[PDB]
């Protein structure tokens, strides 16, 4: 036997848990010593165990081939190989336990001072290592660690010296371990948090339960902090100051009245556990949790999650997210009426657990377990159901639940995700019913629920939902399974993916959740894109993702699918799910004389909110201020009357002038999370314009050798298109039916025998190719000696024989021109068997000059589409051209803003205007054939044009990349369609 | 009415033929005075009709934009415009009449002198414009034309000015006749063909029509020669001095003893016929063509068909192709046993005609009518069944008829290609089986033959081809049509398409061709690749195909498809159809003593051939000669004595030593095609080399810290792979399964409920991303303290579950290296639920220096892969690298050496030799990574390595870009398999 390296592999290829921690516990405040070891580290890197050198490099003397590493790191994020993307995909070959030959290995050193404090008893604390760790202090080993999202300790005691010692830890990149750890999200080895020298006095304290129930009847707190140490339990003593308590750890008692803890009202009481040689510090939420007719309840209460999957990412530090990140994203979280959150999929950070009790999330604690690349081998040699992998799945379990037990903001523990069924999921399960029974069991991958507590989906369509709310979902073969899902309330773990333009569908699941109590509500997928900073050429910044880091295989932008960008940056998906789950309904009466107000929320009355008016005109602000609301108790609702000078302002308007009523309710005082006047729900009555008049046509059309004039207009004679308009260069007019694919528009939709995405039944169809021939241009009697123009054409694509026939018909009195637009179908837009559907049914002026600026009247400041735009407001909107774009990292249709009366481009010196019945608008300084190319931002170019887009038909975005297609009622099927529009050029 | 060009417009969209030309009539080499006009002219171009201008430009006065360009030319490749090649999509809406807005409009304009000659009367001819053509002379318009292969003339009487006159020609790429000109090939408008003012004298000949029949019972030759003038016959005079004639135009003689024309001896009799004022000089073939008994027959027997199908393309000139191509091209096709030549899909240059006559090939002559782009919308609105077209279709028949009706070599007309079914075809056959019945009529477009002779299909499978020869293939629905068609002959109009490598499966069907007599043959799909000679950065020169110039809807490589490249050198597809189609078969006895002689010929005897042995080994030459062979009759075969030095060569021969005999037959003397010696059929029979024995296993295994040292071998530890041999540097050992995907396997194969591409099936499955996990390294007890070292390897790729387990043993005795390698399945390959199909079971030697020289014993020189390499004959090959390569224009797989027993690389100034049982040998200077992502030539890198692959199986290549697939017994399925090769290196 020659091959070297064998020792090496064979440890990796191992199936147990890793070898010589110390027990599972607490993540613990104590005040016992400790030292942080984070820091600049020695860091080298080999291709696979069998060359990774075996030079004495742990005793830390004559190191060749070392070089300095802030840990904690992904190493990746450093110049050390290079980050990889995969959603399912296994990125090495499906034959577990074994691993690859190409196996990244990181050898890191640390020398460190261990003063007095830490003797004679201390230990080392690994709060994260991906994916294989062997430890060694002064070149002695301590252990290993599997569970790259799991702490590890080890003992030092008599291997620690007093004074200088060194730490050493190989990590393996991949091994047996990455079979279950195969979450969609980027492979990133490393020592990614903290390592910790922490003293370990006498009398001290090892762990620590908290037990911490409410009676919602009498309002009671039942309180039993257990305490232990070498895993029996002992003497200590336990103060909670404000509750007035002084009581021995391991005694239950009832505290007479506590104010509960709920992710709307966190309230959180200081505690200490103290024995003679160490105290631990806690923060105590009261809350029982409690399953009850096909509801999930938290103190007596159903509550409704308004989720997000939080993964942990950073675009330039990879899985190290900074400490401020954490604060001031959650903070965000809070602040778009976020109050639940799902730790997708693996624990995050221990320190992530206090921030959520104190701010407020309802989270779903998952353990680290992930086999989703088993499923396209029909499951076989599942890990979750292989004897061989108990003792390591089982520790997984353990670790998750003794880390974060004590914290009120947990409400359920998560066996994994995407992980199959099997036996070792149950053992999973089992193990944290008897270690905590205070908390449901969630686990998806089992549809049988067998061993659950909730009923979880993802991405299950909104009628399915529809009939789960009801109760009326097909039954499980076996009755007995049935009649136990049946009585569960029902959570969606991930729905409305989120990736590029989107999510659509938001609110037809909101109003189920609303509707139906056995729905908890859902998760959206996901908070964050994982995009990568990367440099150009230049230094211009920009995401990448799966594949632009030379992976051989990799899932592409499926890593970019969040609410906000890497930075934490809102995309438009977030601004509208921040309006769809808020927590208060504001219905304004359509004679402007009071709203009607109805408290969403489950425990907290409205005291918090300020609620105020104000009455915006063209003009600007007309009419605002506040409202004296008496509180309104959870689940009621009111009618709040407005002061008399609304209605009268309303009474007053002359007819046709827009103007806009919002009522709002901002926080009334600074809160943990955001300052006073922070908005955190709005409704609104418009009192529309009126339809815009066409001018009379009294304008005779001007003919010359090769143009054609009317009033304004400039048309050539050869293409019937206007060449100006009032001096305004037009290089091309024409129909539009397709936009740029969005992410969406690429994924298939599993519905019918069509299984192509929309993009390729587009491009199938040659929708992305239209040209328009010809028919004829003539000139009609219009009034007092005036002409309209109409042109004749018909569009089509090469090699197809359906068509539209479009006409334009205009009309102008000198200074406004009408253009009346009608499209007619020429034949059965059917294409390879399937009936094609259109993008939109539009126009396209390109302008042979750069727009400055872009106003409207309609909703805004973001993007709206028919099935999102929830959180555009109705109102004046006016921004530069360049804020008009959303930075989606793959570029894709985006920007129009649905529901617009008006507009105006300014256009260096001159203003062109458009009116009309509801347009959606956007404004480009590029085609859209560049903005479908480009696969990254800085593939968009300016060519010294506008692309203007008037549509007067759009259809929905859906969420077709993972989960449902665009809904029935916002598909847009080929019809025959007419539409009139007004235009003006000032200067 | 305000649009401008409605008028041009309107006539480019009209149905009718052109305007204003004289009657159809035969292309005749005539004494009456001519004057070509081809030349330089001027031209002008516009992007449509709209605004071509009216500017007076026809009078040649004041031009302003025209430049000068040749005449005949295809005007995009001159600089104006881009060649755009589509094979079924139209590259324009499919709504005809109509035609798009961007319509190329070329003005050409040419002065020129007329002398008194040509008055009274004239004419003025064009043989081919691209598709719309408006005539001027002196500012007179003579009229329009339409056909775009097809000739015009047009009366200049009266219009032409003794003196300096100005011709002008108005075309427009696009008119309704491009809805009938949709072959695949690129499009390209221009005035291509000769432009000819010619004289026509009083008491002329305008049409003559030869009926030159040949009664095969007697003899006798049976003759009329129609002359008319203005459409009525005339008394003319008919001399044809070798046959002793005198005899008055329009009376039908016997001519006593003719030599029939065949295309194996094109035997042609010098005539003319003359009236007072002109003669015209003919050709004459005696030939008869009867279709009796299911058998298409000339000269009362059947033929076999060895055709082609020939396109007019020339890379630099389009569809002009110098005649001096033509001439060579012609020889060539004849140097390659071709004697059938199909006019895909259009008549030719008038002047193609006479070479074929001359040279011998049997004509299928095709009218120019395709609407095979109506396919896509079955077939709705297709001109051949619209009763608008009747006349534009008969028209381009009766043109078709009328040129070429004088030609012995035309044994068929065929009405068009891919133009579905309809009353205008039927109306084409009617109108040519009443003015021609000489020649049965062809057209593959209506399977039920309604309407033709013979039965055409194009690409039906060998199966399917293998039923219709016994007659017993399914039966039409209509009883009377399916009698009529079960006694038609049965011809493949195209098959075996030869786009990339390939074409396989030719052997197949030529076993039925010689099998069934109702099968006629075939002709290969096709002649020429329609490469666009393009340049590079450093002016390096590569063909272009479609998509490269620019197009916005294109076919891609399809239009490079042939058996000869652009500029027509051979691809070993033209090299491997000759040997299949060879018109002699030679088996060469196994004991050397004589050859079996078959003559294939229909009408020749063996008489034009001398017979040639020659017995080559591993020095050379050994013994060769002639020896006489009594011709044998047509059809005929007889045993040959070899002299018996041969088979006393043979009978000493030591076991175990490699010796061919190869017999060949060649033209005894030169012929109008190739000079003497010239090969036209050989046969051989090997002695083959007895397999090379496993050297004794005495050398032991060296072992140090990280690498083994075994006789001449290194092999790292760590990898298990050698890191030299002999000295040669290697730097990667592993097993390959896949192979860079030809154009074959790019395609669909319909056949199964699987239709993706072979070569999407192995990206699915991972098969060209393997990768190898070493299980172990072992040394085993050899001989006299000698050691065998076995290296277990496991090769999967990432995320599938199947593997092959490769063991690889060596041994050496310290000269010679002995390497068994062994394969097993571990897991089902089967992936989204298709089994995985295997392109090869192979070793891939990666070599650390560049390979000079390669040679082999084996099959050559050319590349043979299961299914090809007929024309590879054994011997001993040597070629420098660049050479074993294959210039197809998409690189792709290619350069495969099947059933090579041994090779030797030069690698500077060590040889490396390979001995084994069969193998296949391809050498390379880049990675088939490399080979697979270039898209042309200069995409190709070598990158200072040798890529050196034995394979012990390989998959064949098929025909499936088109038609069948690769047949089952050449498929490679998963198995389990075991090979030994020796190597040897020598300084
Ligand atoms: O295919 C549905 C079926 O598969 C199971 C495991 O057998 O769940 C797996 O597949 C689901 C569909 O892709 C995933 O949603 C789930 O996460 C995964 O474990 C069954 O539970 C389910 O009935
Ligand atoms: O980082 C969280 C932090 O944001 C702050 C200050 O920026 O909150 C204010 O800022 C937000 C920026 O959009 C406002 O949207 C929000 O309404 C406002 O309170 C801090 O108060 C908060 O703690
Ligand atoms: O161009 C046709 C022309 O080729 C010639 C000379 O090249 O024929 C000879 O050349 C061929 C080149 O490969 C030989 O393969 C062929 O065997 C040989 O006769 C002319 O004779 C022929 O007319
Ligand atoms: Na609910
Ligand atoms: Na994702
Ligand atoms: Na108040
Ligand atoms: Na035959
Ligand atoms: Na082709």
């Amino acid at each position: 036997s020659l091959e070297l390296g064998a020792a090496d592999i064979q440890d990796l290829e191992s199936f147990e848990a890793g070898r010589g921690a110390l027990p599972a516990r607490a993540y613990l405040q104590s005040d016992a010593p400790r030292l942080s070891l984070n820091g600049e580290w020695q860091f080298r890197l080999s291709p696979g165990s069998r060359v990774a050198p075996d030079d004495g490099w742990q005793l830390g003397e004559a190191l060749n081939g070392f070089e300095s590493l802030p840990v904690p790191s992904s190493w990746p994020m450093h110049g050390h190989g290079a980050p990889a993307y995969t959603n399912v995909q296994f990125p090495f070959a499906v034959e577990p336990p074994h691993v690859p030959e190409a196996n990244p290995i990181g050898d890191h050193l640390v020398v460190f001072e261990a003063g007095p404090e830490f003797f004679p008893h201390a230990l080392l604390r690994f709060d994260g290592i991906e994916s294989a760790g062997t430890v060694w202090l002064n070149g002695v080993e301590l252990g290993t660690t599997r569970g790259s999202r799991l702490a590890h300790e080890f003992d030092v005691s008599g291997i620690l010296e007093q004074g200088e010692n060194t730490l050493a830890v190989r990590v393996a990149q991949f091994s047996a371990a990455s079979y279950v750890e195969d979450q969609d999200m980027w492979w990133l080895p490393g020592i990614f948090r903290d390592v910790t020298l922490q003293a370990r006095p006498a009398a001290g304290i090892d762990d620590v339960f908290v037990h911490a129930g409410y009676d919602h009847i009498t309002g009671e707190g039942i309180l039993k902090v257990e305490a232990s140490r070498g895993g029996q339990a002992i003497d200590a003593v336990v103060r909670v100051p404000e509750l007035a308590l002084e009581l021995a750890a391991g005694t239950e008692v009832r505290v007479p009245a506590v104010e509960p803890w709920s992710a709307e009202v966190p309230k959180l009481y200081e505690a200490a556990v103290s024995a003679a040689g160490e105290s631990v510090a806690l923060q105590i939420g009261f809350r029982s949790i409690a399953i009850e007719d096909a509801q999930f309840k938290v103190n007596g209460r159903r509550i409704l999650l308004r989720g997000v999957n939080r993964h942990e990412h950073h675009p330039r530090l990879g899985r190290v997210v900074p400490r401020d990140v954490v604060e001031a994203e959650l903070r965000l979280m809070k602040q778009h009426n976020i109050n639940a959150i799902r730790t997708s999929h693996y624990p995050p950070h221990p320190q992530f657990l206090a921030l959520a009790d104190q701010l407020g999330f309802y989270v779903v604690l998952e353990c680290d377990l992930e086999t989703h690349g088993f499923e396209s081998a029909g499951w076989a040699q599942n890990p979750s159901d292989d004897p061989q992998w108990e003792d390591a799945l089982v520790d997984r379990m353990r670790r998750t639940v003794e880390r974060d037990k004590n914290h009120a903001s947990v409400v359920m523990w998560s066996l994994g995700n995407q992980a199959g069924t099997g036996r070792n999921l149950a053992a999973m399960s089992r193990w944290t019913k008897d270690r905590d029974p205070s908390r449901p069991i969630h686990y998806e991958g089992d549809w049988s629920s067998e061993h659950v507590d909730v009923y979880s989906r993802m991405y299950a369509s909104q009628a399915e939902t529809a009939l789960i709310g009801q109760g009326i979902e097909p039954a499980l073969n076996d009755a007995a399974l049935d009649a136990r899902r049946r009585a569960m309330p029902f959570v969606l773990c991930e729905y409305v993916h989120a990736m590029g333009n989107g999510p659509g569908g938001m609110s037809e699941y909101q109003a189920l959740f609303e509707k139906y109590p056995r729905l908890m509500g859902g998760f959206v997928w996901e908070w964050l894109e994982h995009g990568i900073t990367v440099s150009t050429a230049d230094g211009v910044d920009h995401y990448g993702y799966g594949g632009d880091f030379g992976e051989e295989v990799h899932d592409g932008n499926f890593v970019t699918d969040g609410l906000v960008d890497a930075d934490r940056r809102p995309r438009p998906g977030l601004l509208d799910f921040k309006k769809v789950i808020e927590p208060l309904r504001i219905d304004v009466a359509r004679d402007w004389t009071g709203f009607t107000l109805r408290n969403g929320q489950d425990f907290a009355d409205t005291s918090a909110f300020s609620f105020r008016y104000e009455v915006e005109a063209d003009g600007g602000a007309l009419d605002g201020g506040t409202v004296d609301v008496a509180p309104v108790a959870p689940q009621s609702e009111t009618v709040v009357e407005l002061p008399g000078s609304v209605a009268a302002l309303a009474a007053g308007l002359s007819d046709g002038r827009p103007a806009v009523l919002t009522v709002r309710a901002v926080l009334g005082a600074d809160s943990a999370w955001a300052d006073a006047g922070h908005e955190v729900a709005w409704g609104q009555s418009v009192r529309e314009p009126g339809a815009p008049v066409p001018p009379a046509p009294v304008e005779p059309v001007q003919v010359q050798d090769s143009e054609l004039t009317l009033g304004p207009v400039v048309f050539s004679r050869a293409t019937g298109m206007p060449t100006s308009i009032g001096g305004v260069p037009v290089e091309k007019l024409g129909l539009t039916l397709w936009w740029a694919p969005t992410d969406n528009d690429l994924g298939r939709e599993w519905g019918g025998a069509d299984e192509r995405p929309l993009a390729t039944q587009w491009k199938d169809a040659g929708l992305n190719r239209l040209h328009t021939r010809l028919l004829g241009i003539s000139a009609n009697p219009g009034q007092d000696g005036g002409e309209t123009l109409t042109v004749r054409t018909r569009v089509s694509a090469a090699d197809k024989q359906y068509g539209v026939l479009v006409d334009y018909t205009w009309s102008t009195d000198g200074e406004t021109v009408g253009l009346r637009t009608q499209v007619r179908r020429d034949g059965t837009w059917v294409n390879r068997g399937f009936e094609v559907e259109w993008a939109r049914i539009g126009l396209e002026f390109v302008l042979g000059e750069e727009t400055e600026l872009v106003s409207w009247f309609g909703q805004g400041p973001h993007q709206s589409y028919p099935d999102t735009g929830q959180g555009a407001r109705a109102g004046w909107f006016s921004l530069p051209l360049a804020k008009m774009d959303v930075e989606y990292v793959r570029p894709q249709e985006c920007g129009a803003r649905s529901g617009s009366r008006s507009a105006a481009l300014q256009l260096g010196g001159r203003t062109l205007e458009i009116c009309g019945d509801p347009f959606a608008l956007t404004v480009r300084p590029y085609s859209q054939d560049v903005l479908d190319a480009a696969a990254h931002r800085p593939d968009l170019k300016a060519d010294g044009r506008t692309y203007l887009y008037v549509d007067h038909a759009l259809r929905g975005v859906g969420t077709a990349a993972c989960g449902p297609g665009v809904l029935e009622q916002y598909r847009l099927k080929p019809r025959d369609a007419d539409f009139i529009l007004t235009l003006k050029v000032r200067s």
